[PDB]
């Protein structure tokens, strides 16, 4: 049923999925409410789909992954969003910096809610959607990659001149799903500092400069702009 998806309606309507991959994903769901009963799992089941409720599908200007969630308890259903109640890790305080350095109406906010970037049409999208309480990675794999990849896809194949925030090797491991005929891809080094440059190549976090060549992408396009200095507490 459709209820037990968790999805927001506007967004199974646009996913358009199949009753197999309907059922693959409450199997799943259903997979990880069992984990629950033995093992501390991040995020609550009911914000593994908080993106999907902030903004509808239509709305995607920018999509920016991450990797799995926060595994100390700050995680909110937002690729890289922070708990109010936590303190803002490397990772942000990284993105946050970079902000404070490119963009003018950016002033880095004592906290680290980014409610206000997912409304205005920023997909923060983590790559893999449940993580085990302190132990980084643990549900990398297959169980949730089908999933977060049939959604890159579908806003690829769906929409236009959006704008992909590649940062790091998982992130940049999405490469070939986007079309870069009708998308913008910008890469770089994961923001965390002290990341890994490649091995096998991308650009330094530090002087990226996405959050500027996002907007100057889309008002090329005709689209408007990411106000980036907008996060509400």
């Amino acid at each position: 049923d459709d209820r037990d998806l968790l999805l927001a309606p506007k967004w199974i309507s646009f996913l358009s999925l199949s009753s197999f991959l309907k059922q693959k994903l409450l199997s799943l769901l259903r997979q990880i409410r069992e984990l629950r009963l033995t093992t501390t799992v991040y995020p609550p089941q009911d914000k593994l789909m908080w993106w999907s409720h902030c903004c509808d599908p239509e709305d995607i200007k920018v999509v920016i992954l991450g990797q799995d969630p926060y595994h100390k308890g700050q995680a909110t259903g937002l690729a890289f969003s922070v708990d109010p109640q936590c303190q803002v890790p490397p990772s942000l305080r990284s993105i946050f910096r970079e902000l404070e350095a490119s963009v003018p109406n950016f002033s880095t906010p004592s906290h680290g809610c980014l409610d206000s970037w997912a409304r205005q049409g920023v997909l923060l999208l983590n790559t893999v959607l449940t993580v085990e309480k302190g132990r980084a990675g643990s549900h990398e794999g297959l169980g949730w990659d089908w999933f977060t990849s049939f959604i890159i896809s579908s806003i690829s194949s769906k929409l236009e001149h959006c704008v992909f925030l590649l940062w790091g090797r998982k992130a940049i491991d999405r490469t070939p799903l986007i079309n870069a005929q009708k998308h913008l891809v910008l890469t770089a080094q994961h923001p965390s500092p002290l990341a890994s440059l490649g091995g096998s190549r991308w650009p330094r976090f530090q002087g990226c400069n996405h959050f500027n060549l996002a907007n100057d992408y889309l008002t090329r396009h005709r689209r408007e702009t990411v106000d980036w200095g907008l996060l509400e507490q």
